[PDB]
């Protein structure tokens, strides 16, 4: 009973799955496998998708439940958080989506085949069920699509219910009263936000001098970082946890100390949450036996195709270099089967964008200020605050701004970064700009809608551009 | 007696940008203002108290209706006080008419209160309320007057019981069953901000779909669907005859279908005459300057903004072309700008359109009404909000976005989005558009996952290739 294919694509999550879909309407006979109960990966089962959705429910929840609807004239008696409900909304949406993706593997003719997959040979992947179960797959083509898995924190074992991963952290049973969240990059700050917005007294212990990971333009940063603290959520920066251990009470108790050297000091909560990054996930695939080497970081490396040293595998998303996020993986996925067929396969991680979705939202692309000097550039700056724009003051949400870096000389747009309202979204409309090679002057000349968001993203691009804005 | 190089009468979206840009050009500007207030129709009685009113009247919805249950936001008892929802309006505007009170001070840009009038070739004359009056000698001379509520003959509106847009931002009371007279933009918004609040709304439209002109037919017809499941009533191809006030405070509508007959009667406690705006030029001494209008009352102008006299320039809801206030905006800065002595360019195909009721609605370019008008040969490319991350997500899956795309070049013909984010999302079009742009162009475009704009890219993904990866 083996089955033959023209490509296996090993791992359904962003890349793995937008990959099979695209190989299967290219015309390839299509084969994608998956050892998990459901398709779609880390970002729909645990990762982006339940975390948004959280968000967008923790962050309405303060709105009913502080001051926000109270000043529209929206007057509400008590306002009772019902956990169970919450989860359950996230569950729906979450299993909607994973059963939209059986559909559209159904759709497309792509095989899906349960089990964990190992490359048996050049031309051969075996996935073996839980049940001993065997499926053998001659294959022309291999994509290996395996992604990532939550970094371990030696000395730290997690637990999924006191001491967490970022799964852990999506399911918690009931707010936690107390939580400290080691690491202030992007997935700690949203889960730490959602939390603090739900009762939990939250503290964030980086080791670095600024919060958001790594890229983040520190202006943003900082101003980012600024209403956050003002929201409740405490930072304690330049801090290394140096380890943890739970109390016979209960409680746990963490011990952390100064970056460097130690004003070593102890601090207790009542969950924490292990969030010191993710690493690319390769255990078993066979690798080792190909010749297929990782790199450092345990990265595979591949060439301008996605070609891994056997031209005829490939791997891309989080298992291969660059930026760790579900759009660069769908991106990889579809370009590196459209060479498959022939075709141009570029992309240029400059122009993927990054977003935060706590609230106010943090989004960028292109370069940030720091990335600039050390590279030499010359260049201007325009900038806008939300409070001059006017869907954000009549939307009283005028928390933020949208800077740019234009070329000196060229007055190319280099990076645009958005701290406010709607930059999720907005985002987008920078990254068509830097795809075309827009200049600060033409985004400040195409005519944008009144009153919108947008507006404050072609006001600080026509500061860059003449130097002054007209609303500010 | 006074002197400056450009003279703006009006202080809206036109006049106060156009003011403003002036005076960073390094022209001594001057701007004139007849109302309380500046910021013209779009600040005062527009755009900005109604976004205001359709944003609160949206978490009402979400808040006394089922959503935030869905969502483990229970709360017992969900109240309406009118009353904060409008002062909150209020304080949104009051505080953006300061704002360009300090932009004017900021750009030096010299502010004259009182009823302007062209009294000299090179001479503005600002009657003031108290007769006290102002001369001023200057260069140029920019109307930017605007536009007022166009009246329904036989109907008057005494904007208590039958209003007028203006009327409708400020009703005291949740009306208990609203007529509304015409389905474009404006009338849409409104009514569905009452109709969240509480009342019965009915819009009657003598044309055959919502939304106005321009607005692509499908995209029109599944908003009125979903406007309608909304508890938003429409009765299309109605011609209102007339209306009275009857003694005992109720409003009686006249209606027949369009095409005559069928007579019938709507009973009401509100009504809302929407039929449109015009420009307004009473007495600003045209009539007697030499300055005709067109038959639609609006200034005739060339592609620099100026009128027969070449020292007299007019943009905005006054001129041609849609009436919006970005449009009005544009236009402003790039006549100071042409006035400055650059190029003046503006092609009204490239600017937007959006409906702030909930879904959004939102489109530039071509309708496909419009491409088979013009016999070009397109392709359609569709997705639907139900299929996109963060709508699905965000449990707000209502709508699609629709892309036009010419079959030879594969360019951008115009962009369509009915749901969540459409507002902002189209400009993400508008770029597009400006630059000559495919759709397979967006398509290759990295997004950002989970976003709205997703939707978008795949919707150009479909135009382009023939199929969408989530769809
Ligand atoms: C809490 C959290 C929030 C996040 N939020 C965002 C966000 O907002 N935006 C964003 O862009 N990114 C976000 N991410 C990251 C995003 O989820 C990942 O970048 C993305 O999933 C990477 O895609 P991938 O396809 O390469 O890998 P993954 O989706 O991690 O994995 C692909 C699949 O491979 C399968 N697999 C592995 N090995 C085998 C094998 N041998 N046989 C069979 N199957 C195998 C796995 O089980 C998995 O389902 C978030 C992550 C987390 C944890
Ligand atoms: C309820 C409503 C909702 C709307 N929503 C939107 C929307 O969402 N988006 C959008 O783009 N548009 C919207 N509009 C339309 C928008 O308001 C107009 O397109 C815009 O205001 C036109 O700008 P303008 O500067 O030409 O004129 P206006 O802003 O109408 O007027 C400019 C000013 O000129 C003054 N003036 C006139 N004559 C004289 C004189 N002789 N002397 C001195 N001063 C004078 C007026 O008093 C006024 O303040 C809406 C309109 C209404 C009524
Ligand atoms: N060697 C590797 O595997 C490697 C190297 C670099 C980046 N990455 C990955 O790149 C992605 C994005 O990078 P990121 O920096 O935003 O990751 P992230 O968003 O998960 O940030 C985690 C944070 O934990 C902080 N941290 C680690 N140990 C700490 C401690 N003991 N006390 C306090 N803070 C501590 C780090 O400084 C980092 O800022 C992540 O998935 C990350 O794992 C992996
Ligand atoms: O775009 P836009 O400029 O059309 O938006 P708009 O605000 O001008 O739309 C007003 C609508 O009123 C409608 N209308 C005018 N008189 C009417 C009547 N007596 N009965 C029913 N409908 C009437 C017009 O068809 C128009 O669609």
């Amino acid at each position: 009973q083996p089955i033959d294919a023209d490509v296996t694509v090993i791992g359904s999550g962003p890349g793995g799955y937008v990959a099979a879909i695209k190989a299967a309407q290219l015309g390839f006979k299509t084969v994608c496998i998956e050892k998990n109960e459901t398709l779609g990966g880390t970002c729909l089962n645990v990762g982006c998708i339940p975390s948004k959705a959280l968000l967008n429910n923790s962050h309405y929840y303060h709105m009913a439940h502080g001051t926000d609807f109270a000043s529209r004239g929206i007057e509400m008696s008590e306002v009772r958080l019902n956990l169970d409900k919450m989860m359950e909304q996230k569950s729906t949406a979450v299993k909607a989506l994973t059963g939209g993706i059986a559909h559209l593997f159904k759709q497309n003719k792509v095989v899906h085949v349960n089990g964990y997959g190992k490359i048996t040979g050049k031309n051969q992947v075996t996935a073996t069920k839980a049940d001993g179960g065997t499926q053998v797959i001659d294959t022309k083509n291999i994509l290996i699509a395996t992604g990532s898995e939550v970094t371990p924190f030696p000395g730290i074992t997690i637990d999924e219910d006191t001491i967490v991963s970022s799964t852990g952290a999506l399911s918690l049973k009931k707010v936690p009263e107390k939580m400290v969240v080691i690491g202030a990059g992007v997935i700690g700050v949203e889960l730490g936000s959602v939390w603090q917005r739900l009762g939990a007294d939250v503290t964030a212990v980086e080791f670095l001098g600024h919060v958001g990971g790594v890229g983040i333009d520190m202006e943003i940063s900082k101003n980012f970082q600024r209403i956050l603290q003002k929201q409740g959520f405490k930072f304690k920066l330049n801090t290394k946890v140096t380890g943890a251990t739970k109390k016979s009470d209960g409680k746990i108790d963490v011990s952390i100390e100064a970056a460097s050297g130690g004003k070593a000091e102890v601090i207790t909560c009542d969950v924490l949450l292990v969030c010191i990054g993710r690493r690319p996930f390769t255990k078993n695939l066979g690798l080792e036996e190909l010749g297929i080497e990782l790199d450092p970081r345990g990265r595979i490396p591949v060439n301008t195709r996605f070609q891994t040293k056997i031209p005829n595998i490939y791997a891309i998303g989080d298992v291969v270099a660059g930026p760790m996020l579900a759009h660069k993986a769908e991106d990889e996925g579809i370009i590196c089967v459209e060479g498959m067929a022939g075709g141009a396969v570029h992309i240029d991680y400059n122009c993927v964008p990054s977003v935060i979705y706590t609230h106010p939202e943090v989004a960028w692309v292109g370069k940030s200020e720091e990335q600039l000097k050390e590279e030499g550039i010359e260049y201007k700056v325009g900038k806008f605050p939300f409070a001059a724009n006017s869907r954000a003051k009549t939307n009283a949400d005028t928390d933020g701004m949208v800077k740019i870096l234009g070329q000196k000389s060229t007055d190319r747009v280099l990076g645009a970064h958005i701290l406010g309202p709607g930059a999720g979204e907005m985002v987008n409309e920078a990254a068509l700009a830097l795809e075309y090679g827009a200049s600060c002057e033409d985004i400040a000349r195409v005519c944008h809608a009144h009153p919108t968001l947008s507006e404050a993203f072609r006001e600080a691009n026509l500061a860059a551009s003449f130097g002054k804005s007209i609303n500010f």
